């Protein structure tokens, strides 16, 4: 209540470790052991607000919607998409009301389904860049395309291959107001999984649109919107490397980021969510591992992008 | 703010009207049609929680997950749950958004992830009970009921056969806490939808179990535990008949339900929800259309269960 607020990013290993299978069971041990390292960031003292991605449970959920539309009705991506905000949301908040319950603490926590605002015209609708679900051998990938002209995959760092879909510029998190309300009143709040349903506004009316937002850029966005304190991004790494960055100035790490040192691995949108972040409030932005939370919040590791 | 609070159950009509396929754009405009509605509410000035229920939805996301199993890996029923949360929710909050938005009233609006707890040793566990999906024939049950020879089906109000699921008592609302901290904040809030995923808590450890619970007993405890003013119970049905019922006393309709009088078409449930809410709390539960939700608060029509 006066904690600070910190917004949090989990990564997909927190649900799933390097190729493990999507069950259930296997998530919800990943979400418990993710549970505990957030538990002491409650614990701390700080507020905190919990997003998370999407890919391989939207992707599942759409390939379940493909895989069954002779038996039933196949639904969009973006109900998909809220279906995912569903399932991840619903292993969060038990996880975290049972780590709450396991040091004596009231389970005090919930998931809100959460819309993200879109431009319709961004051009990612003409050009799908994110990765979603299962990997696919290069020949595997190969045929299902030649099967389905529809469907584009890519090489998705080298994993293998991967179904891809639009990925718009995250502009408003339509539930912004709500949230607010719920850490003024020190609600652990679990939100915007996988970035939010992405939609568009047009004349007052917000429909869904088909994509996978980046959730990164729009926990960026949330965190901005709640001025909040901190900015948390957690990988399974435990440091951005280029060399590895540890407290690291605006300054720097914009110059490192326009000269391309990003433009290989996955942190590029990470550490361009870091950057929005810290430009828009002043206030740092933490890139490290799940594995090392507390200790990043702690001064003691982790890349820390810091005002001039 | 000064606004009295009513606890809101939508039926199906809400999502799919008679015969109807489960596609999206269907459920997507009588969701509308029920945001119309329900908006008149908030516009009287109540402090609306909104509920519904479930059926069709997990039950076609269940089916999804069986049909798809060799693709993609299938999920438990509590699971399947929580996809259908978070995919009403999403349909209920933008319909609502909609509506504010479409008043100049900006968005307030949320749906909650829910989990209600339930007893293991509940009998429905061993006696699957609740319907779900879609219904097929007395052809098509057995050979289903045969190539799975552990699922069941079921008739259900003379319309053909059905899937059948534990649909255990619901003994507490996990996140009631939120919700209350909601309202007591002027958000209107979209919780319980289906029920909750069922839960069972054993050592301070929440896990799901694999059940449908009743909307309407389900709401019937939110209201009851939240100190709702009124109960509304939502239909396509105008009154709670057998004699028109209006207003009425808690005395009667109890013996009327005794006497045995809504027990084998669509209404038991419902009855035994609303005595049990004006029973524990001696607030107004109400039972009307879709169509007539204002005008039974309004004291014109319904049927309006009363204390003695
Ligand atoms: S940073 C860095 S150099 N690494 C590889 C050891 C992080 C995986
Ligand atoms: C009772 C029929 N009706 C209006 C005539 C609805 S269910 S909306």
């Amino acid at each position: 209540s006066a904690g600070k607020t910190v917004v949090i990013a989990l990564g997909g290993n927190a649900m799933l470790q390097a190729k493990e299978k999507g069950d259930y069971d296997t998530q919800r041990k990943n979400v418990e052991i993710a549970a505990s390292e957030i538990y002491k960031i409650h614990k701390a003292g700080y507020k905190v607000v919990l997003t998370s991605g999407n890919g391989p449970q939207v992707g599942a959920i759409k390939l379940q919607n493909q895989a069954a539309a002779g038996v039933s009705p196949e639904m969009p991506l973006h109900v998909c998409g809220a279906m995912s905000q569903g399932f991840i949301g619903y292993m969060m908040s038990q996880a975290m009301d049972n780590v709450f319950c396991a040091n004596n603490e009231p389970a005090n926590c919930v998931t809100c389904v959460t819309q993200t605002l879109v431009d319709p015209k961004d051009q990612a609708f003409t050009n799908p860049t994110k990765p979603v679900g299962r990997f696919y051998t290069e020949q595997e990938a190969k045929d299902l395309m030649a099967a389905n002209p529809g469907k584009i995959l890519r090489e998705d760092a080298g994993r293998g291959w991967r179904v891809v879909v639009p990925s718009p510029r995250p502009l408003e998190i339509v539930e912004y107001g709500v949230i607010k309300t719920l850490i003024d009143n020190n609600v652990l709040v679990i939100c915007t999984n996988g970035g939010g349903i992405p939609c568009k506004r047009e004349n007052k009316v917000i429909s869904g649109v088909d994509a996978v937002i980046d959730k990164d850029l729009a926990t960026s966005l949330l965190a901005k919107t709640l001025n909040s304190d901190y900015l948390m991004i957690l990988t399974d790494v435990l440091n951005a490397c280029i060399r590895k960055l540890e407290e690291i100035k605006l300054s720097e790490i914009l110059a490192l980021e326009k000269d391309g040192h990003f433009a290989a691995g996955s942190m590029g949108p990470k550490v361009r969510a870091a950057i929005e972040f810290t430009q828009a409030t002043g206030k740092m932005s933490i890139i490290t591992s799940l594995s090392t939370a507390v200790d990043a919040l702690n001064g003691k590791c982790g890349t820390r992008i810091i005002k001039d």
